[PDB]
């Protein structure tokens, strides 16, 4: 009874079990909202978003831990987290310190 | 509105026709891309770097142009130039980083 | 010999059956992978991170296990553990880097 | 008369004009050697190599400049360059300094 759904992000296809996405409701991917992005004549959801950051988002559902890839711009990252309804307070202790510095450095810009 | 396929060196990107249209005058938001459009495969083809194209494509989605820290500033500029996008529009979130790498480059 | 498809979260990797066989005892070089093998799509499926899998797969091709600098040391270890590969086998080219990031992590 | 060939690297498909690859003969990709990796019942060359580094290799043929992605291990990088028959002396002046430091740092290891 487990579906293997396809998440077409910007052309990049990601697959995960419907189960994995349901572990976290209230977020866009684990709550009916995602039905808003679905082409029935392809049988897949399409997201006109960044495919690179989505990997961290998806890895979150499957591990519970949200990491911060230090090659990514803190703004791009936050932008996507916002869209997916994931709160950056969920950032694992393993990545928090780095997220904290990058966020602070960003805040002191002009 | 509909999905268009942007094949960049074999890596296929998809977006909404209207996403690109948010910025005319630039290669992609123009009819200029139409010269890269293949009629048989029905997808646009670009013999360019697919990673910087990712950043260019994202600029159209968010209005923010980011500079991938891991990329060579030189390769980044060449690519930007091709898409008719000025480095000047790089976001404030990445400008500091961009200008530093460009400085270390000229030396 | 023949090509096998390793679908990792939708990202499909291909390699030679003999490439994986270079390391028995580990999940992939074993028959253990066979439990992830789907019979209808005829490809192995892994609900894991496709980027670290890239590094794991490369270890089979070159005998060298590299540590992607941009990856979280924690996410890297969890993944390594799943594939039955010991961080101890990380190459000398990446060990220095690996151990430093692991040190900064525990603190 | 220009072919669009497919380079299946580790499952990642790359496409470039036969023309682009010919700009640099003597290298594995621009010299008959590559015929050694070809499945006629797929009409594409397959390389059981790293897909990430191949992007720099391919960008080389199309621009003449060989860059060094600073997120990559210098050994992995050299390993691939060797396989593709590309000499690291071709590294653009834009990336040489960084390649030089990473190579030196590697040389002082144990
Ligand atoms: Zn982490
Ligand atoms: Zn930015
Ligand atoms: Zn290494
Ligand atoms: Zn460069």
């Amino acid at each position: 009874q487990d579906e293997l759904i396809v998440l077409n992000v910007s052309g990049r296809r990601f697959q995960t079990w419907r189960t994995t996405l349901e572990r976290y409701p209230d977020t866009l991917l684990g709550s009916t909202e995602k039905e808003f992005f679905f082409n029935e004549d392809t049988k897949e959801y399409f997201f006109d978003r960044d495919p690179e950051v989505f990997r961290c988002v998806l890895n979150f559902y499957r591990t519970g831990k949200l990491h911060y890839p230090r090659y990514e711009c803190i703004s791009a990252y936050d932008d996507e987290l916002a869209f997916y309804g994931i709160l950056p307070e969920i950032i694992g202790d393993c990545c928090y310190e780095e997220y904290k510095d990058r966020k602070r450095e960003n805040l002191e810009h002009h």
